[PDB]
């Protein structure tokens, strides 16, 4: 029996609420995507199917765009790839926007696959589109995505008879905008995008009572606070390292609503997030656009070189509590780890630990994984009591946010065992 249920909220459309009391860590829903694809920067870096990175990937011989970690993944992916394959080939070397490839897989799944378990509570047809709130600028952008879709799908979709009944391409892209999920690997690197329509019932909170984590394309929804019967379930749609002004803009631009929560009313944590000299963090925030772009393409050496230029600058520096400085530190930590610079990684990672405690309150999967990385670096360095403390803290968080059903809990348990045997 389900612990959650769809309901009509008073002023946020449809939502999800608890049917039984919930405790921190309790698994509320599991889902595979209705449809998903690899994101632009991870294309050819991770496997199209399982979203794991490898040093060498096999490509699909027909289109040479889809790439896989194994013969098993390539064969298993063939049904959901067969029709897009003709489209990607005939449109080479033009590669579609991620949302267009995603919507292609939506159409093929809806036309050719059995009804999807991902739609059990809520279907793609049910999804909010926010049409009557879109600006003229947004509508124009969606009209270009429509034509991009029609161009890219020409080989497989000729007319409305190859679409689901009463299927409006404009309205479908509007649904995509405000219901796409960014998929991340175990290390919290962005690797894909997917639609999970039952999960799309969850409304936003800047201080949520639930959390989702991804294990490959599989999505786990867990409570991270006590929740009582009838209480609405919420997740945070946004990066925690954002000011209320930055949250207002993205929630307006992407989700067409204004947030009334306590954090937004009081600009909760804004002042701490923006400490240091404004001119300096303006420039660091500018640079982060290139840094994050490079990182989205796994270009670790260039990421590290840009981050070192900031972290160890000869010009003025920022406190580690500044969110842009914090972001640079994490990018440098993750680069060093992938480049095997483990002493330097531990240096940056340890510096993020107190800012992460402040900005990821309660149980948040992002902080749980960060602490696990630091303790793993400390274990490899022989700092056994210090590693053991952070590994236990990571377990305390990730037992709630990840849970037994997430394979990273297994990896963490082994690290805990290895570190305890040392002690
Ligand atoms: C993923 S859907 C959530 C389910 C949605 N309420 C529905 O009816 O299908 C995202 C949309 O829900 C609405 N929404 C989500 N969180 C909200 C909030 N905190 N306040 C008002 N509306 C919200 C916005 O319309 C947003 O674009
Ligand atoms: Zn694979
Ligand atoms: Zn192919
Ligand atoms: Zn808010």
């Amino acid at each position: 029996p389900l612990k959650v249920e769809k309901f009509a909220t008073a002023n946020r459309g449809n939502g999800l609420r608890a049917v039984t009391p919930l405790r921190p860590g309790e698994l509320l829903f599991r889902s595979d995507p209705l449809a998903y694809t690899v994101c632009k920067g991870s294309r050819g870096v991770v496997c199209d199917r399982c979203l794991l990175g490898k040093e060498k990937l096999m490509r699909c011989s027909q289109c040479r765009v889809a790439k896989y970690c194994s013969a098993k993944c390539q064969k298993k992916a063939w049904p959901d790839h067969k029709r897009e394959c003709k489209c990607l080939k005939s449109c080479k070397p033009r590669y579609p926007p991620d949302s267009v490839r995603l919507l292609g897989r939506v159409v093929f799944k809806l036309m050719d696959g059995a009804p999807s378990e991902s739609e059990k509570l809520y279907s793609f047809y049910d999804l909010e589109s926010n049409i009557n709130k879109l600006t003229e600028d947004r509508k124009e952008g969606l009209r270009q995505l429509v034509m991009t879709f029609q161009h890219f799908m020409r080989e497989e979709i000729q007319d409305a008879s190859q679409l689901p009944p009463a299927f409006d391409l404009f309205e479908a892209f509007a649904k995509v905008i405000c219901n796409s999920f960014t998929i991340c690997n175990a290390e919290m690197q962005e690797v894909g995008v997917g639609l999970y329509p039952s999960i799309s019932l969850l409304n936003h909170s800047c201080d949520p009572n639930c959390s989702i984590v991804f294990n490959g394309p599989h999505l786990l929804l867990r409570a991270v606070r006590d929740i009582e019967v009838g209480e609405e379930l919420t997740i945070c749609y946004l990066d925690m390292l954002m000011t209320s002004e930055e949250r207002r803009k993205q929630l307006r631009d992407q989700y067409c609503f204004e947030c009334d929560c306590f954090r937004c009313q009081t600009q909760d944590k804004d002042a701490d997030m923006l400490t240091g000299d404004e001119q300096v963090w303006k420039e660091v925030q500018e640079s982060l656009k290139k840094i994050e772009e490079l990182k989205a393409h796994w270009k670790w050496e260039q990421v590290l070189a840009m981050c070192q230029a900031i972290i160890s600058s000869n010009s003025e520096r920022l406190p580690d509590i500044n969110i842009y400085q914090l972001k640079v530190l994490d990018c440098a930590m993750d680069a060093c780890i992938n480049l095997g610079l483990l002493e330097e990684a531990l240096f940056y990672g340890t510096r993020t630990m107190e800012p992460y405690r402040i900005f990821f309150p309660g149980s948040h999967p992002v902080r749980g994984v960060q602490v696990m990385k630091v303790g793993k670096l400390q274990l490899h360095q022989g700092m056994f009591p210090q590693a053991m403390k952070n590994l236990r803290l990571a377990f305390d968080i990730m037992r709630v946010t990840h849970g037994r059903e997430h394979s990273l809990i297994e990896d963490l348990i082994l690290l805990l065992e290895e570190c305890d045997a040392n002690i």
